[PDB]
């Protein structure tokens, strides 16, 4: 075997590449280092001897460099690697210790090699990471970069790994020196007043993408952990562009709703008769909004959690802002078109979005039922004033016919009734095309209307009974009037249960004729429906011809109608007034 004499020889192997001798360019130096502190020998000799020196370690290096470039080469890495650290060391020998020189000579000594080696490691990451590989120019190079990374730190944990040394950290310095480059080509758009979809897409990057489907995701998953690489962004400059794309998505979504409220405006407006799905469909507002409302919470929740909740808690004012001009906008559509052909069907379809709002907000936000029912609140608004409007019709229409109770001092209620029913029931119809969660809550408003107008006029003062007998005639009547109407009504779909005992019970007062009996029927009719008064109990006495000071009495009870315990009274009382 060698070593090689002549330093022609020896630069004529590392030409070849050949790195067994990469020893011998050291020994030089070092017998260098010794022929000079010999004192003895020129300074012009030194001189010639170093130069040929550092220039054999010139070749050197880009020998070995040459090879760790590309650690695809052979097997003669495990030399590279050997040397890329006798140098490394060798660095620390001639540190202050082998660190006078002769003048002459020219430090070179902290030659830093494993540095360069960094150097190279980066330069590549940098030529791969910057390759040409569209959703934009950014977008394409962020999917070019994080796919060129996972794929090359895929390649060092698999392959690299176990060829370098524990010194050099291969991983780290592979991983950081990809990652660093990523983050200065994010840091370079960072410098820039960015587009909203800009923000968006690096925001979801950064906050999203890399740290989940890259840095943590795969099989690299495992080696990264220890390497605890940070943002891309820094944490500052990452709250800050959160901050602004809130703003700037909120606002999208506030605008965006704006013109699905206005365009659907326009639709009632334009006397658009609505689709049916089984009663009528706008829904298109309800699901267009909510859809608005669902993707942009998607949009934050692609981000962070946090990015998530805020937009929600964010959201949820501009929805009341929506909701709100809504109620404006369709009260205003009452006020105005009523001659369209589809103004009744308008209305049903609109009062139809309050199921799906109230169904789809109660799984969505999962909110306090007074904070819910505070954001819902013009809903009812709007809903009220549309069953206010369709119903309308038929409340004027059953004016008169209820007049006709007092008017014929009640000789033939069944056959006045039944005119009432016959009136009502021609309006069965339209109503079918109207949710049935609703269906059975208009119900519920006409049932109560048939009995408050009933006690509204059994309370008008304007009939008095002379004798029992008449009494228990009229009571016959009362109770006749009180199972059609809840027979009706219940098979038509009412299930306003609390209504049933309003009319018969009436007639039970009206009927009785001894004094305890009404006492009784009075405290049991305070028990149903407490929003009875001393007014009504009066009215109702009126038409009893005889008792005159037990009056008085069976009024006393009433007087204290106070619960204390709880106050749940459905409005029945409250509504007739009657002094």
């Amino acid at each position: 075997d060698g070593p090689l004499p002549t330093v022609e020889e020896l630069k004529e192997a590392l030409e070849h590449g050949r790195l067994e001798v990469a020893w011998q360019v050291l020994a030089l130096e070092r017998q260098l280092e010794a022929a000079a502190a010999a004192g003895g020998m020129s300074n012009e000799e030194l001189v010639w001897r170093q130069s040929k020196v550092e220039a054999l370690y010139v070749l050197l290096c880009d020998q070995v460099l040459g090879v760790l470039r590309r650690p695809l080469e052979a097997a003669p890495e495990r030399l590279s690697q050997a040397l890329a650290v006798v140098s490394q060391e060798e660095l620390e020998d001639r540190r202050a210790s082998g660190g006078p020189l002769a003048a002459a000579l020219e430090a070179t000594r902290p030659r830093r090699w494993l540095q360069r080696w960094r150097g190279v490691v980066a330069e590549v990451a940098a030529e791969r990471l910057d390759a040409q590989p569209g959703r934009s120019e950014a977008e394409s190079r962020f999917l070019h970069m994080g796919r060129t990374m996972k794929e090359d730190l895929e390649v060092v944990v698999e392959r690299l790994k176990p060829l370098f040394p524990d010194e050099f950290n291969v991983v780290r310095t592979y991983a950081e020196s990809y990652h660093y480059h990523f983050a200065s080509h994010l840091c370079a758009l960072a410098q820039f007043e960015l587009c909203e979809r800009d923000t968006y897409l690096l925001l979801l990057w950064v906050q999203n993408l890399y740290p989940n489907d890259i840095l943590n995701s795969p099989k690299l998953a495992q080696e990264l952990q220890g390497v605890g690489l940070g943002s891309l962004l820094p944490p500052k400059q990452i709250r800050l562009l959160e901050a602004m794309f809130l703003s700037n998505e909120v606002t999208s979504v506030k605008q965006l709703m704006a013109r699905a409220l206005e365009l659907e405006s326009q639709r009632w407006t334009q006397d658009v008769a609505p689709q049916s799905l089984d009663g009528h469909c706008h829904s298109e507002l309800a699901i267009d909004i909510l859809q608005i409302i669902s993707q942009g919470q998607t949009k934050a929740e692609n981000i962070t959690s946090d990015v998530g909740m805020q937009i929600k808690q964010l959201l949820l004012v501009e929805l009341a802002a929506l909701l709100r001009s809504y109620q404006r906008a369709f009260d205003e559509f009452l006020e105005k078109s009523k001659l369209l052909r589809n103004y009744r069907v308008n209305i049903m379809a609109n009062i139809n979005n309050c199921l799906f709002f109230w169904t789809s907000v109660e799984q969505k936000w999962q909110i306090s039922h007074d904070s819910l029912n505070r954001l819902l609140e013009p809903l009812k608004d709007l809903k009220a004033h549309g069953f206010d409007t369709l119903l309308q019709s038929l409340f004027l229409d059953l004016k008169p016919l209820f007049k006709k109770f007092t008017q014929t001092r009640w000789a033939n209620p069944v056959e006045t009734l039944e005119e009432i029913i016959t009136t009502v029931s021609s309006s069965l119809p339209e109503f079918s095309e109207l949710q049935d969660c609703f269906r059975e809550e208009l119900m519920e408003t006409v049932h109560l209307h048939l009995v408050k107008e009933y006690i509204i006029r059994l309370c008008k003062r304007r009939l008095v009974l002379k004798t029992a007998e008449q009494q228990q005639q009229l009571a016959r009547h009362i109770l006749a009037n009180a199972d059609a109407i809840q027979g009706f009504c219940t098979e038509n779909g009412s299930t306003a249960t609390w209504l049933h005992r309003a009319l018969p019970m009436i007639a039970e007062i009206i009927r009785l004729q001894d004094s305890s009996a009404i006492k009784i029927e009075v405290a049991t009719y305070a028990t149903w429906y407490p929003d009875f008064s001393k007014g009504h109990l009066n009215a109702i006495l009126a038409i009893k011809g005889n008792l005159p000071s037990s009056e008085v009495r069976s009024i006393r009870n009433i007087l204290d109608i106070n619960t204390g315990v709880q106050e749940p009274p459905r409005p029945l009382f409250s509504l007739i007034k009657v002094t």
